[PDB]
């Protein structure tokens, strides 16, 4: 599924991400824009053979099981395929674990490089939320 901007903001708020660990909804929308372009089915292979999955490009090195990332963990206790669903529940639940891990949203390199410190409220501007 390719979400619209305000459609994703609304879904992230319905699943309790807005202001989660102090990160406003615009931070989450911005992260999803640059990680996946709002596409739930986005995948990207990393140089180390891990894969990033879904709207927030969650990595198999730590967070999900894809059977093909040697030495990896599955700390969200999910198949990485669950992160590609039209329903964002598994991505949101796992993202809450990641952003609790100690470095906040810096875990998302694209958030650090393209969202951190910017006018992230622009991402929810105009949205009926
Ligand atoms: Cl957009
Ligand atoms: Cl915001
Ligand atoms: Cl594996
Ligand atoms: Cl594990
Ligand atoms: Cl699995
Ligand atoms: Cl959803
Ligand atoms: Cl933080
Ligand atoms: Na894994």
């Amino acid at each position: 599924k390719v979400f619209g901007r305000c459609e994703l903001a609304a879904a992230m708020k319905r699943h309790g991400l807005d202001n989660y660990r102090g990160y406003s909804l615009g931070n989450w929308v911005c992260a999803a824009k640059f990680e996946s372009n709002f596409n739930t089915q986005a995948t990207n292979r990393n140089t180390d053979g891990s894969t990033d999955y879904g709207i927030l490009q969650i990595n198999s090195r730590w967070w999900c099981n894809d059977g093909r990332t040697p030495g990896s963990r599955n700390l969200c206790n999910i198949p990485c395929s669950a992160l590609l669903s039209s329903d964002i529940t598994a991505s949101v639940n796992c993202a809450k674990k990641i952003v609790s891990d100690g470095n906040g949203m810096n875990a998302w390199v694209a958030w650090r490089n393209r969202c951190k410190g910017t006018d992230v409220q622009a991402w929810i501007r105009g949205c009926r939320l």
